[PDB]
């Protein structure tokens, strides 16, 4: 009642509960996020008030009061997950898929240029508006809170978009982790079905392996010395993307292939992806929702 009016509960997010609230001074509606519990996190998150871009959900405030931590974000009404589910009989139209991917790559390119990663992109944290924009939510929170090593949520943590280096225990998180996640989301928009819906770390890893082939030192130098690599992993051959994401055209399949290279160093960058021929005919359509 001093600062905010509660409007309604939005749900249980990756970091805790999320409410729709109304700022009493400005009259604006916001997403107010209570972090389910350091000083270090508050400094890191507070710097994210500078990481502003049209395709990043805007961080409005960081509140530390009564030994509790709250983040205030711009409000958007729908996530990509809900929109895909609502679109499932028809699919999202291709021009809108392309628009959504282009915009997300612009947001990634900006953050990556500042050496900030997301680490946990998923359809539930890609928010859309009624004119055709899409925005990345919760960008830069995972490094501040130690995600994905640390877990805050009450829900099962969704492994479906995790890059293979994370699943194999790598120490070092590069920009490539976000390109992988986005590639998985691209495939999901096209096919209307998650690409790698693993229900455990090994099921996640084996779903990747069955589609892309079991990784080896030929495609990914050093993979066999990763902390969680097992020489006893089954050896699957790679499938062609033409079987994986029909009816995507060869430009799209080439782009997707590059987003899903095993070796993070070989993964296409967001800036290079924006120049791909898949985007020659990109436009900004209006969504049907
Ligand atoms: C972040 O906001 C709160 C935190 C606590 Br504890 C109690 C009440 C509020 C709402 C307000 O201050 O209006
Ligand atoms: C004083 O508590 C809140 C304030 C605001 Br704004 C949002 C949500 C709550 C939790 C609750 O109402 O249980
Ligand atoms: C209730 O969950 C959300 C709420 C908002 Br607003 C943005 C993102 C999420 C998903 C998550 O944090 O996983
Ligand atoms: C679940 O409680 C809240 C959630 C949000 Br968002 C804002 C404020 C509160 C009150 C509290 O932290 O007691
Ligand atoms: C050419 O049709 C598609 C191709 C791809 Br890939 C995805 C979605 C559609 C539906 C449409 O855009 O109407
Ligand atoms: C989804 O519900 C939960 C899961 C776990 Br683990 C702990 C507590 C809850 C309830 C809550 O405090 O909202």
């Amino acid at each position: 009642m001093e600062n905010f009016q509660k409007v309604e509960k939005i749900g249980e997010g990756t970091y805790g509960v999320v409410y729709k609230a109304r700022n009493k001074l400005t009259g604006e509606v916001v997403a107010l996020k209570k972090i389910r519990l350091p000083s270090t996190a508050i400094r890191e998150i507070s710097l994210l008030k500078e990481l502003n871009h049209p395709n990043i959900v805007k961080l409005l405030d960081v509140i530390h009061t009564e030994n509790k931590l709250y983040l205030v974000f711009e409000f958007l009404h729908q996530d990509l997950k809900k929109f895909m589910d609502a679109s499932a009989l028809t699919g999202i139209p291709l021009p809108l898929i392309k628009s959504y991917l282009f915009q997300l790559l612009q947001g990634l390119a900006f953050c990556h240029s500042h050496r900030v990663l997301h680490r946990d992109l998923k359809p539930q944290n890609l928010l859309i508006n009624t004119e055709g924009a899409i925005k990345l939510a919760d960008f830069g929170l995972a490094r501040a809170f130690g995600v994905p090593v640390r877990t805050y949520t009450h829900e099962v943590v969704t492994l479906w978009y995790r890059a293979p280096e994370i699943l194999l225990g790598c120490k070092y998180y590069s920009t490539a982790v976000d390109i992988w996640s986005l590639g998985c989301i691209f495939a999901e928009m096209v096919t209307r079905r998650a690409l790698f819906p693993g229900d455990s770390e090994i099921d996640q890893l084996f779903r990747i392996f069955r589609t892309l082939g079991t990784p080896d030192e030929v495609v990914w130098p050093g993979v066999t010395s990763m902390p969680d690599y097992k020489p006893s992993f089954p050896k699957w051959a790679r499938q062609d993307f033409s079987k994986v994401v029909p009816p995507l055209d060869e430009d799209g399949r080439s782009l997707l292939s590059q987003m899903l290279h095993y070796d993070p160093n070989k993964r296409i960058s967001a800036k290079a992806a924006l120049a791909h021929p898949f985007f020659q005919d990109v436009t900004k359509p209006v969504p049907h929702l």
